[PDB]
């Protein structure tokens, strides 16, 4: 049990090492294991199809996600960290929506991820209710700052994949923890 | 001198046809002929004007860059609500602009265009990242980097824009005029001291 979860977890992390690297098209589940250092077989063990990888990379994202709401201000900060930290998952699990989320491929993990993200967007409600109520947030509707929140992370990813991002901005560290506290500090009341 | 004028009037009027066009059916599926007929007049008639449909492409883009460079013309306050205002009006050219980055800026298509084009986005460039740090003097920006500021700022619009396209947050958000203005206010206070 022991040899079956920890290889799990190393087949998913070097398929998305993979996924990133070469583009998630051109990666079949026969280099994943050779790069793990495993066979074929011993992947199906554990992911019967690339898809179920997929879908279990998308849903661990949305667990992991679900573990941080379990200070508001701090909340809010790690938050946004996490949204903003590895902008090319992000950008793959996009391209996933379209390809494997929006079609009949392994429905049972796809239910399985609508609900936890469902419940995952009535937490980050609840932390800008909250905000709101504490008198940290306008007193505007939480959905105005749900958006923002949206808008900042998404043209934050789109930033990292920018030609000026890559080749101009120097301190890019210090970059990064500046727009998390841009994130924390917007719709301040 | 009327001739002038009315060759003018006529060229804007070419223009603002073209972008309702490109913004109604996609860029790629509106011809010459089509920006000509709608707007009444005839094929060598808009020749003169443009030869190309890439030509009018280019010609958008440096309005827009001409546009922006007169908004830096006018308190900084003030033009910085103005700047957001200007980027986050029209969703819907961004994302073409974005596109026509690939089709026609990124390629040999009208070269002394996109030539003057990349000099003016300079200039923008310059004058962005002066009124940045003029409010960063001023005790209004937090003092890091301007590029930090200028980042910022890129990122905000790009995701403003991304979010008026996606399906999901039309509906979300009832009150668009509303929720702007909750953007123009975020723009403005973000990167503050």
């Amino acid at each position: 049990v022991r040899e079956f979860r920890r290889r799990e977890q190393e087949i998913l992390d070097t398929a998305l090492k993979l996924f990133l690297e070469q583009g998630e098209d051109s990666v079949t589940v026969e280099m994943i294991a050779d790069a793990v250092g495993i066979g074929k077989g011993t992947i199906y063990k554990h992911f019967k199809s690339k898809a179920e990888i997929y879908l279990r990379l998308m849903l661990d994202y949305e667990r992991d996600l679900a573990a941080l709401f379990h200070d508001k201000e701090a909340l809010s900060r790690a938050y946004f960290e996490f949204r903003m930290r590895d902008p090319q998952r992000y950008r793959l699990f996009d391209r996933l929506e379209e390809k494997v989320v929006k079609t009949s491929q392994v429905p049972e993990m796809v239910e399985e991820l609508h609900k936890i993200r469902a419940s995952n967007f009535e937490r980050l409600t609840q932390l800008i209710k909250e905000r709101i109520a504490d008198g940290k947030l306008e007193n505007v509707p939480p959905y105005f700052h749900y958006c923002a929140a949206w808008a900042l992370v998404h043209g934050a990813v789109a930033l990292y994949h920018s030609p000026f991002w890559r080749e101009v901005l120097e301190d890019q560290e210090g970059f990064f923890h500046f727009l998390m506290d841009i994130g924390v500090r917007m719709g301040n009341k």
